[PDB]
């Protein structure tokens, strides 16, 4: 079926939970043996969210190459994404090592450091120009260059220096700051505006390594971001845009990381975002 009318048909019939449970039943199950090794327990935020072995990002280290991060490679859309958990106190150096080694231009953050009164990720970037951060375990230096605070999101320019080679690179930090502590946004308008700002920066384009996107577990809000982006790109590329099937795209993405889209409300919000987004593109 088309999307906008499939949408109203699920609303009128109130069957979002049944649709979402079908997706959960059909989703791929691949091994995640490296994630579950005992030496990696303090590298995982949640015991039930792990990268598959076949698609995990490897650190360029011979001691321990493990990080909780996955490469989502979308062949028809010609887009790639790295989805990862919010960094832990003992993985902030690994996080920036990954950004460096994978040649990423942009980092997309969809959570606040504290939500619901608890810490959802480490404070992993510097908050003042004159107070830079050094990650001694991976030999990197990170400096805040500029910050632009808007009503729904903040954009930061960062300098990452590899202290071993003295090479430097400019990284863009795109921080969506207004996702509610509970539920999903009422309108997709600010989330779509944010997606378009990331696109306009070049961070999603083939001349760079894959964008790094995270929330707390790296599957819910993060899944919503890449699902909406890929569906909108396919609607622009195909002769028949009504042929794009958001449930089929989501199941394709779940071949590369488990659990993408965590609730039936996030599934409905993803439909809404693609529907409204397709009208603005034209
Ligand atoms: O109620 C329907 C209206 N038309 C479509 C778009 C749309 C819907 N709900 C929304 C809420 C906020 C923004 C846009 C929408 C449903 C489907």
């Amino acid at each position: 079926m088309e999307m906008e009318k499939e949408f109203e048909q699920i609303d009128k019939s109130g069957s979002w939970a049944a649709i979402y449970q079908d997706i959960r039943h059909e989703a791929s199950d691949f091994p995640s043996r490296v994630a579950k090794l005992p030496k990696n327990k303090n590298r995982n935020r949640y015991r039930d969210v792990s990268p598959f072995d076949h698609s995990r990002i490897k650190l360029h280290q011979e001691d321990n190459d493990y990080i909780n991060a996955s490469l989502i490679k979308m062949e028809e859309a010609q887009r790639s994404y790295i989805l990862t958990q919010g960094p832990l106190p003992n993985t902030v150096g690994h996080f920036w090592e990954m950004v460096w080694e994978q040649k990423s231009r942009g980092v997309v953050m969809l959570n606040r450091v504290m939500e619901k009164g608890s810490l959802k990720c480490a404070q992993y970037w510097p908050q003042k120009e004159e107070k830079e951060m050094i990650f001694e375990d991976t030999n990197l230096k990170l400096t805040l260059i500029s910050e632009d605070i808007k009503s729904y999101y903040t954009v930061r320019q960062l300098e990452l220096e590899n202290l071993t080679t003295q090479e430097t690179r400019e990284i863009l930090h795109f921080h969506y700051t207004t996702w509610p502590d509970f539920g999903v946004p009422e309108s997709p308008a600010s989330f779509l505006n944010f997606l378009f700002k990331v696109r306009e920066s070049g961070s999603l384009s083939p001349e760079h390594g894959p964008v790094v996107v995270h929330c707390s577990a790296g599957i819910g809000r993060s899944g919503t971001f890449c699902l909406a982006d890929t569906c909108l790109l396919l609607m622009d590329k195909r002769k028949d845009p009504s042929s794009v099937d958001i449930k089929k795209v989501l199941l394709e993405m779940r071949k590369f990381r488990m659990g993408l889209i965590q609730t039936a409300d996030q599934l409905r919000f993803s439909y809404l975002a693609v529907i409204e987004g397709a009208k603005f593109i034209m």
